[PDB]
């Protein structure tokens, strides 16, 4: 059981060592499309690339490339798109992906500015009366409502396909309190946030996969999916203690490289799952 494994690693301070074994066991697949010279300005970080086999393709004939990966967790019935924070030139591609994949929710785990640098383009409208038009992808986005709480903001957005005049409602879940350095002290507000996303229906199989991002789409984004999948597997299995976080993480790393960036994010993932299990047993 992971509570006991947690105490072992913690008491022994072996987190950097566990983390290194995961790094060494992790899959490595080609990412040829990401490294094409015509795609250089579609990537925020040169060392963070989607694998060719799991990459999301845009339905535009010119250039189908976006830095985004489909994570498919077959047993858990869960699929996630993990992507980078959009760039000024890819905001239109981002919303095209949301449209094409029939996603109901966008989960954002960063602030637009952190450590005095921009981590993400402002890709949603700040006021009801000032909608955004993405000329390159023929989409219109309107802020319908905004509910600001202490730890997160939920926004209702209307996305309109200007080509066909279909409209969809998108929910934007914005976790606003992840600190500039390190991880939250307690996982309570992160779990609250994860249960709010679940309650919305955004993670349900009726819809396309949820879009999850931070800056690179691997660190905080990774913690989100790992905690959700682990808690789901503990509800589904005859023996909840047969859930090995390390085996789940390695499975997700077949779909996108570098999920969980630091030994601290790994420790935080254990703590989130351990604490979330109490609200689930
Ligand atoms: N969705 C999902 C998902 C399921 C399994 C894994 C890793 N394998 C695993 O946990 N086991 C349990 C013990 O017997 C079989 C292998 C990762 C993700």
């Amino acid at each position: 059981e992971m509570e006991k494994e947690f105490e072992q690693i913690d008491k022994s301070g072996s987190w950097a060592a566990i983390y290194q074994d995961i790094r060494h066991e992790a899959s490595d697949f080609p990412s040829r499309v990401a490294k094409l010279p015509k795609n250089k300005n579609r990537n925020r970080y040169r060392d963070v690339s989607p694998f060719d086999h799991s990459r999301i393709k845009l339905h535009q004939e010119d250039n189908d490339y976006i830095n985004a990966s489909l994570i498919k967790m077959e047993e858990a019935q869960r699929s996630y798109i993990l992507t980078q924070g959009p760039l000024p030139n890819t905001v239109g591609h981002f919303w095209e992906m949301v449209w094409e994949q029939k996603s109901r929710g966008v989960v954002m785990l960063n602030r637009v500015m952190e450590k005095g640098s921009l981590k993400c383009a402002q890709y949603w409208p700040q006021k009801e009366e000032k909608e955004m038009i993405f000329e390159d992808t023929n989409l219109k986005l309107t802020l319908i409502s905004e509910d600001i709480k202490s730890y997160y903001t939920v926004r209702q957005l209307e996305l309109e396909n200007l080509t066909t005049q279909e409209t969809r409602e998108i929910l934007h879940f914005h976790y606003t309190t992840w600190p500039d350095f390190g991880v939250p002290e307690s996982p309570a507000s992160f779990l609250n946030f994860l249960f709010k996303v679940r309650e919305s229906g955004s993670l349900s199989p009726e819809h396309g996969p949820v879009v999850v991002h931070c800056s690179a789409g691997i660190g905080r984004s990774g913690t989100f999916c790992l905690a959700d999948t682990c808690l789901l597997l503990m509800d589904k299995r005859k023996d909840p203690s047969s859930v090995d976080i390390k085996k789940v993480l390695l499975e997700m790393r077949k779909f996108r490289m570098g999920l969980i960036q630091t030994a601290d994010q790994l420790r935080f993932s254990y703590l989130a799952v351990i604490e979330g299990a109490k609200f689930i047993m």
